[PDB]
C-alpha cells in the first residue's frame, strides 16, 4: 500500500479515506494533517 500523500509506504496504521475512492494515508501524513476534511477508518 502507498501513500497517496507522500508516496511512501503505508506500514502499521492505514487511514483509508471513506468518502474518495482509492485514498490511503500512512500515519506520517495523517498525523500532519493531510486530506483531514473527509471522515476516514483507521485500522491496524
Ligand atoms: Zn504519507
Ligand atoms: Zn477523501
Amino acid at each position: 500500500v502507498i501513500c497517496d500523500g507522500c508516496n511512501g509506504p503505508v506500514v502499521g496504521t492505514r487511514y483509508k479515506c471513506s468518502v474518495c475512492p482509492d485514498y490511503d494515508l500512512c500515519s506520517v501524513c495523517e498525523g500532519k494533517g493531510l486530506h483531514r476534511g473527509h471522515t476516514k477508518l483507521a485500522f491496524p
